[PDB]
DNA sequence: CTAGGTAACATTACTCGCG
DNA sequence: GCGAGTAATGTTAC
DNA sequence: CTAGGTAACATTAC
DNA sequence: GTAATGTTAC
């Protein structure tokens, strides 16, 4: 593992290639049982972890049992580099819900490695930029929506990251989300979300096969905005 | 104004002297009437904007109609810098409700001031680590906690925008947020915002006074859990 | 006063091992 | 070439 | 079943 | 005469 293997996962997706053969020479393995806490929220962060294979939930859980799924990073994901660049601790909790394995990276390492290529700063600084902008749309999907209109967001934004710049009118999608996945990732009841799909594949928006979804990209904008 | 003056506002304390005393003779003044919108969110960002005056609220508008008061930027206050590093539009509206003056500074001076002293790069990264943490910790607020439990934690963040640092037992704090600001902050309605306010002064958590909230730590984190 | 949350229950689909 | 734990999916009455 | 939401009105504040 | 809280009902 050492070349373009790297560019898939965000950040070095900007890399050049001087700095991004070598530099991954500093990545040591490791895997973890599914169903494993990688580490907790208040852990101290001076590591970054790479995604290769497995499903890994971002999350945070509240003390009384409520829980907000923040995300369900898979292969060729990066997390890990807040709590590192900087100096506080771990923002959420990281779990392996499968057999997951990845690379890790060493606090000093990376930031040295920052000091040295100045370029990597901006990658870094992009991707920053981009989470941020897709949590505060995630707020106001929760802030200013309803169930329906917040699982049509969901839908539009998950398959705006596969087709990221043209978009059809019908387009299917492989999901592997439950339903109490996306419940709580809306911070939502799994009864109600359940309510909403079938309510929108009933109002001519989504057809739902064998772990596939059929979106009319029409009836969704509907149905995400009022009228 | 190019002095130890730019180091009161955010990523420009961690600057040098040298890198923060020039940078500044290239920033612009701009002032904004009571009211007006500085930008949208569909606008292009080429440019960034420091506050030396005024109250400028940034905000996510729906078509319906519903607002949510993203944040409420004062003297001291920096914003304008994603649509700007990151290519892309403005991902909020920027909106002046009094007569507010601020500094702008333009994309490419700042891109190229970024490549010119590399720690600077530093600087913006630990500022937007900050900012997210500072919008996902609101996220949870609005996910999973109900209206006292949103305005308690509200109050003790704010008591954080103070001392960040130490945090005592009864400690008083001059708002300046109508309850409408505070309801269209944590998405909610003002009616029931004032209830859930009456509410937390009638539990003994806090006691308010014209213009001034004494708050009872105690209380309120008795009051933002459970 | 409507949109939701929480506690129960009834199907329906996977998923192992043993074999 | 089976059953035993789950686990997901809907539904209901508060 | 219940917070939280809508409209409509009431008691204070150069 | 204002902007602002509090209230009520449903
Ligand atoms: N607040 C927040 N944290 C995230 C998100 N996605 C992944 N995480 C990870 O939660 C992790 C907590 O500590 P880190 O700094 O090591 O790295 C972090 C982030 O990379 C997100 O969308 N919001
Ligand atoms: N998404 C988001 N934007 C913010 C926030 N605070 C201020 N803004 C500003 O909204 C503005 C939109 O476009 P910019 O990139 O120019 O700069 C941005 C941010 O600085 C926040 O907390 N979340």
């Amino acid at each position: 593992r050492s070349s373009a293997f790297w560019r898939s996962f965000p950040i070095f997706e900007e890399f050049d290639s001087e700095t991004l053969c070598e530099l991954s020479g500093i990545a040591s393995y490791r895997k973890w049982s599914a169903g494993t806490v990688i580490f907790q929220r208040g852990d101290q962060g001076d590591y970054m972890i790479v995604v290769v294979s497995g499903r890994i939930k971002l999350s945070l859980f509240t003390p009384q049992g409520r829980e907000l799924m923040l995300r369900q990073h898979e292969a060729g994901a990066l997390f890990g580099e807040m709590a590192l660049l900087d100096g506080q601790p771990r923002s959420a909790d990281a779990t392996a819900v499968t057999a997951a394995e990845g690379y890790v990276i060493g606090k000093k390492d990376f930031l040295a490695l920052i000091t040295q290529r100045p370029k990597t700063a901006e990658a870094v600084i992009r991707f920053l930029c981009a989470q941020l902008r897709d949590t505060t749309d995630r707020l106001e999907t929760i802030a200013l929506y309803d169930l329906n209109a917040r699982v049509a967001r969901f839908f539009l934004a998950t398959l705006r990251q596969i087709h990221g710049s043209e978009m059809p009118q019908s387009a299917n999608l492989r999901l592997t989300l439950s339903q109490t996945d996306i419940a709580s990732i809306l911070g939502a009841s799994r009864p109600k979300v359940n309510r909403a799909i079938l309510s929108l594949e009933e109002s001519g928006a989504i057809k739902r096969a064998d772990g596939i979804i059929c979106c009319n990209v029409g009836r969704l904008l509907s149905i995400a905005d009022p009228e």
